[PDB]
């Protein structure tokens, strides 16, 4: 009753190769007729009635919302017990990937465009009250390269896939250090300058995120501790990404601040 989608007929789409895995999810480069516009098309796995609702939510979420730095979603298409969701092809892909392949010529200007970019699209979101609520590198996807002279990048970010609400404590552990601590046990646009803040560390150090390496335990305790996240080395950017990475939610900046402080 709450939801608003496009529901996408079976015949307009085709499924070509496989990309990845996402939560719960497998996604393939596709095609929609509507022209035969090239596509992602992320298929839920075998899913209890509770998480194909989630994904649904998340289809409604991003499917009333428009902003250039956030990825389109063209709809939904149910095949029975089988749930796909059919979002934009961005050109150059996931950008912690792009980072790990590119690691030692991606200079500090180009970081600070898309992490310009990343805070308009959470800046629209802030200002709607709308929770992402992933906010992670894997979810940046990058449409324009900006490596060459005289060109800039250009981010689209993905939907969140299946709602943070919905998954096992396990998955929000494995999400460490891009989940707000207040999410580990809180759904606030709060948890997204959170997920800001790691995701610029992510982008900081190449792509490599803090306590990836690390086992849920030590994952968990970290959080149980407040144990403070590494700073980067620039201090301008450490003060920044500090303030999005405070355990209590009321003390993180604005994305009014936040998109300020990366304008100079
Ligand atoms: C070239 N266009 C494109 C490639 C690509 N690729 C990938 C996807 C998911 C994992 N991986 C992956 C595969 C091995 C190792 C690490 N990551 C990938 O490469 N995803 C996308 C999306 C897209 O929305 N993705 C989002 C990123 C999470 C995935 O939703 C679950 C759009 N366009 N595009």
């Amino acid at each position: 009753s709450q939801l608003s989608f496009h529901r996408v007929d079976q015949k307009e789409i085709t499924q070509l190769s496989h990309l990845g895995q996402g939560t719960r999810t497998n996604v393939y480069e596709g095609r929609l007729r509507v022209q035969e516009l090239r596509v992602v098309l992320k298929v839920l796995d075998p899913s209890h009635h509770d998480i194909a609702l989630a994904f649904y939510e998340t289809a409604s979420l991003m499917s009333q919302v428009s902003h250039t730095h956030l990825a389109f979603v063209h709809g939904v298409c149910v095949r029975g017990p089988e749930n796909i969701m059919v979002t934009e092809y961005v050109e150059h892909g996931p950008l912690d990937v792009w980072l790990r392949r590119e690691r030692g010529h991606v200079p500090m200007a180009w970081k600070m465009v898309v992490a310009q970019q990343l805070a308009s699209a959470l800046s629209y979101l802030e200002n709607k009250n709308l929770v992402h609520g992933n906010v992670c590198g894997r979810n940046i996807l990058l449409a324009r390269l900006g490596l060459a002279e005289g060109t800039s990048p250009f981010i689209k970010l993905s939907d969140p896939g299946v709602g943070l609400g919905a998954l096992s404590r396990e998955e929000r552990v494995e999400r460490i250090p891009w989940l707000a601590p207040e999410c580990l046990p809180s759904l606030s646009t709060a948890m997204d300058k959170w997920g800001f803040g790691a995701t610029l560390l992510e982008i900081c150090f190449d792509g490599e995120a803090p306590l990836q390496s690390r086992s849920p335990s030590e994952k968990e305790h970290f959080y149980q501790r407040q144990h403070r996240l590494p700073e980067p080395s620039c201090p301008q950017l450490a003060t920044l990404t500090s303030q999005c990475l405070t355990y209590e939610p009321t003390q993180r900046p604005s994305f009014r601040t936040i998109l300020r402080d990366l304008t100079r």
